[PDB]
């Protein structure tokens, strides 16, 4: 039984445990602790992507970008490599997608603009998907920070995979748009160890994962059947009962994948 299995994986990884799949055709939703609150961690630099490819014309990608030392202030592979040239909007996407880039990340923000240095405008961004769950009030380092329970810089399972599924499945974004984002996910490279590894080799894995304090670790996905079958899959935990410190165990979102991906094969 599906939340007896999830109810054992907390309860070995001393862990709260989120996991949502949206409805399909013949499939119902699968739910566990779906409407609880995760920290987003990185899991918010996708549909961050998504807020600045909706907002510009294409060709913004091309737009050069500089930054400096006191930019790189949180894990950032490709930022602080390219600090003394300089990254293009396309390049920070890539970044902030692939390689979960928080100084990526952090430039998209400022780029969306607005209050809270784009958190304002990225929240409104998800309010227009229908989303009227989901916050972002930090960007990196703070946002992964907050205290469990806290409200601030959290969506939920469910919030999160009705947001992916338009991005990706549906028509938030126009064609082009949504095929730079799905390809972004595609060629992410933080990820094969979780969702990815719940799932056979002869399914298709998309995702953006997210890592935090209080053993945060999150994906997101959408992966396709061997047959070009959909399905949207949100995956977030924490361990706060190891305090600011406990280690985020990717592990238990493989083992919850492998126990969605056994229903939906
Ligand atoms: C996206 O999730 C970036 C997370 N940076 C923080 C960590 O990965 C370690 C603990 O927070």
């Amino acid at each position: 039984d599906l939340a007896d299995r999830f109810a054992e994986l907390e309860r070995r990884y001393d862990a709260r445990l989120g996991v949502y799949v949206p409805a399909t055709g013949t499939t119902a939703a699968i739910e566990y602790r779906a409407d609880e609150r995760f920290a987003f961690c990185s899991t918010f630099k996708a549909p961050l992507v998504a807020a600045v490819l909706h907002q510009n014309p294409l060709t913004h990608l091309d737009k050069l970008i500089t930054y400096t030392s006191d930019d790189i202030r949180s894990i950032s592979p490709v930022a602080q490599q390219h600090v003394q040239t300089g990254m293009t909007i396309g390049q920070l996407c890539d970044a902030a997608i692939r390689y979960s880039d928080g100084t990526a990340a952090n430039l998209l923000l400022a780029d969306l603009g607005g209050p809270g240095g784009g958190t304002a405008a990225f929240t409104g961004y998800l309010r227009s998907l229908g989303d009227t769950v989901s916050r972002l009030d930090a960007e990196e380092p703070e946002l992964n920070r907050d205290p469990p329970g806290d409200e601030r810089d959290t969506t939920t399972p469910h919030a999160i995979a009705l947001v992916l599924q338009q991005l990706v499945l549906g028509n938030a974004l126009p064609p082009d748009k949504r095929a730079l984002l799905t390809d972004w996910m595609a060629r992410n490279t933080t990820g094969a160890k979780r969702i990815r590894a719940g799932f056979p080799a002869d399914w298709k894995v998309i995702d953006k994962t997210g890592t935090g304090d209080y053993g945060r670790a999150n994906d997101i996905a959408v992966v396709w059947s061997p047959t070009g079958v959909p399905y949207v899959v949100a995956v977030m935990s924490d361990r706060a009962g190891g305090g600011y410190d406990a280690e985020p165990r990717e592990a238990l979102l493989a083992e919850a994948a492998t126990c969605v991906a056994g229903v939906l094969a």
